[PDB]
Order: C-alpha cells, then structure tokens, then sequence
C-alpha cells in the first residue's frame, strides 16, 4: 500500500559517482573573470562527498567538447550497483547555460543524459545536480548577480542552486563560495543523518542569514544571497553510513 | 534549561500565532475570446477541493473566480498591504493557463514575479520570516479554437509552459509540472496535481512536514497513467511536478491549540 515515509533504497554495493566540474579561468575570447576561491570549493566538496561514500571524480577547466564526452561516458556506464548520482558544476553561467573553458553548455543537455530512457540503471534513483554559477563581472569577497535559471528536470532529480533570481552569489578568494562553504559545513555535520532536502533547507537558512550590511567593499552592501533547490524527488533521501 | 542561539538542525517555523493565515485561490475557468484560450472544465472541482483541505488546516480561504488582471492585482495588493502580524503564514493558489513567467487572468497575462514581489521583505513586513507558499496549476492552453467570439470525464493534457521560478527567502513555489512534461486535468474530477495534493493534505497535512508532503505528491502524480483505450495520443505524456524551496526551516501544520 502507499507508504507516506518511503525512502530511496540506499543499500547498493556502492554509493555512486560524484562528478565535479571545476572552472577557474576562461578562454580570453569569452571575456569572463577568473574564479579565485573555486579550488577551495572543489577540495571541500571532494572531502564531504567522499566521506559520504561517493567515488568523487574532479575535472578542472575542461573545454565543452571534453566535458560533454566525459559526462556522456559516465551516463553510459552501468550504475546498477550504485545508490545514486551526483554532479557538481562550479563556474559562471547565464540563463539555461553553464560555461566550460571555451563555450556554453545547456543544463538540459547535461541532465537529459541521465533521464530514464537514456540511463536505465539510474531509473528510480536520486540524480542530484549542484550548481554554483552566476554572472561573471588576502581574502576578498566577489559578488555576482544571479543569472542561471532555477531549472527543474525529470522524476527523482534534485537541482540545487547557489542563488535565486534577484539575489547575488558570493565567493571569498581564500575560503570559497558562501553557498558551497555552508553546504559543506552541513554535509560534514549532518550529511550522514539528516534527510537531504532537510539539509539543503539548513543551507538555505545559513546562506540567507549571512549579513550584507557592512561589507569590506561598500559596493556590495545590501546584496543578499538566497539559495534554492528544485525537487522532483519522489521519496525521502538519506546518506546513512554504508 | 533554555534554547541558546546555537544553530539547530531541527528548527521549525513558529506556528503558534492567533491565526493560521489567509489562503487565496484564483480560479480561472474561461478567458476573453481574444486570448484564444480553451476553457478549463474541472477547475471548479480543484477550487472546492483546495478550499476544504486548507480550511481544515486552519486557513481563512478566499476564492476569486475569473478576475480580470487589474482586479486580480488590486486584490492581491490589498492582501499584501494588510497586517499579517497575527498569522502563521500565507498561501496563494493560481488555477489557470500560463506561459513562461506568466499566468493568465481573464483578459491578460500577469508576470509571476510581480505577484510574489508584493510579499517580499518590507513590502510586507508582517510576513518576513514566515512561509509564503504559492501553488501554481498552470500550463499551455491547447489553442485549436478560433479567434472569434463564442458531462463526461475526459482527461485534457497540456504541455508544461510555466517557468519553475524561485522567489525570496521563506517562499515555497509549488508547480504542477516541470519542463518537458505534461499537466493533466479531468473535466469532472479535476487536475491530477490538485487531486493528489488535496488527498495528501487530508491524510497527512496535519502531521507531515510540508515539503515531505509535496514529495509524496511528486510520487503520486508521476506514477499516474491515462487509460490507453481512452486516449492513445496521451501515451507517453508523463507528469512530473516539482517545488522550488527557499524555505529556511521545517514547516508543519499541526492542529492549532
Ligand atoms: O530562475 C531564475 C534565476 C535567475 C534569473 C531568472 C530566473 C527565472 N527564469 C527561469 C526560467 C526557467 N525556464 C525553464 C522552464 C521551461 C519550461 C517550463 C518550466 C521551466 O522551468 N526556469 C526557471 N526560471
């Protein structure tokens, strides 16, 4: 019968793959600013997700063709023995696009690779995309306007965004992005016990509570950050120790 | 003992105000002929179903049928400017067609951001830090009717068309359908999404955390199928709802003391 507290089965041999695409610099013709602090984000995420049992694979500054080949390769291997799939993008973005080193990629192209008809072995399993991407312009805080649409996807996808329309994303050149810092803090403390959307709700609270009334750079005053997640999940999701 | 101001992973919105709050329902069944939009048989079932379920949760429900865009904006602006100091939260439901960032009123499109914008920060100080929940059943009207001036249970199937827009802190934006999928409405029984939302509200609304409840709705709806005999062309037109959460705490609707 119907179970109001049903959970995703997370008892497979493996947790699954976590991909991280990390973009620090861009081809000069794109005239996009460097993203100092993103290496801190990459390291932070790698630790958190590997502590949760993921096989973490990171890729720095791939060209779009390279990035598409890689994510296509991952979407076509068997995930039969895995609980779930995680994909993280650390870059700049605009509308439904994220930047690779040399060109834009559509987010729907990336998520479409893992829909049921294209990736049988992930059907009914969580497919989690985490996007730190906004508009490209000693610990300095850089502030970027929200630009990437908070796009949905298929059943059992969870799309997690650093910032909503009308707000601003922040990145510290030494400590990393506000959103990734808070996400990783919460993963470290609560990742292995809390329901994951409950955890993302804590991240919403942490990030939106960061004060912007007295920034070192007076131009940044008032530029609040509010993250958000778009859930198409159909069950409760936990990452209990395997 | 007391709760020091330490980060609390279990934190809940305070829901012990004098009143639960207002729930507005904007119900649109037919449209000015120039819009060339089909009527939405079944929407009154949705409206009634929602009214019963939200009233049982303690909400003061106000329904408006087929308002023009000026009228609708006036009404929602009226509600955004009164004091919600004694309320737990605010709910706003749109039952209509839509496109992009727009919902249709009777005579014109309205941008969703203009409606949510009325409840942001000190535009509506007395809702700051309280849940502001928008529920949108709106998709692409099928236009095989004319640009001219004009009971069996059939399932109408409409392509997703309304952007799954976010909003400000403590907003929760609930969508009947995601990009690339299809919204379904039965001309007597009502919309798949609203039917399943209302069934879960009745069974679990006064215990379950509300986003956990919306996740059940995701499961229920994305598992539905149309009878192949009734409409073959509706085969492979699955419905995947979604919600975009900017909430910062757990939301429950326990019975008020
Ligand atoms: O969400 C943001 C973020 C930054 C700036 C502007 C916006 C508003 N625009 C958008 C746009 C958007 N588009 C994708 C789509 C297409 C068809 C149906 C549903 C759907 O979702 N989805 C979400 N937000």
């Amino acid at each position: 019968m119907f179970d109001p507290a049903e959970k995703y089965k997370m008892d497979h041999r493996r947790r699954g793959i976590a991909l991280i695409f990390n973009h620090e610099r861009f081809f000069w013709h794109l005239t996009l600013p460097e993203r100092r602090g993103t290496c801190a984000d990459r390291d932070n995420l790698t630790r958190r997700f590997s502590d949760l049992g993921f096989e973490v694979k990171c890729f720095n500054d791939l060209k779009a063709e390279e990035l598409l080949l890689k994510i296509h390769e991952v979407s076509t291997v068997s995930h039969a023995d895995a609980d779930c799939f995680v994909c993280v993008f650390l870059s700049h973005g605009e509308g439904n696009h994220i930047y690779a080193y040399d060109a834009k990629i559509e987010i729907q192209t990336l998520t479409g690779l893992f829909k049921g008809d294209k990736c049988h072995s992930l059907v009914g399993k969580p497919k989690i995309f985490i996007i730190q991407a906004a508009r490209g312009n000693t610990n300095i805080t850089e502030v970027d306007a929200a630009s990437v649409y908070t796009l949905p996807a298929g059943a059992d996808f969870l799309m997690c965004y650093s910032v909503a329309e009308g707000y601003y994303s922040h990145r510290e050149t030494v400590n990393g992005s506000w959103y990734i810092q808070d996400l990783c803090e919460m993963l470290g403390k609560y990742g292995s016990s809390l329901e994951f959307t409950e955890l993302l709700t804590l991240v919403n609270r942490k990030v939106s509570q960061r004060r912007v009334d007295f920034c070192k750079d007076p131009s940044a005053i008032g530029k609040k950050q509010v993250p958000c997640f778009a859930s198409m999940l159909t069950k409760k999701l936990h990452f209990f120790p395997k």
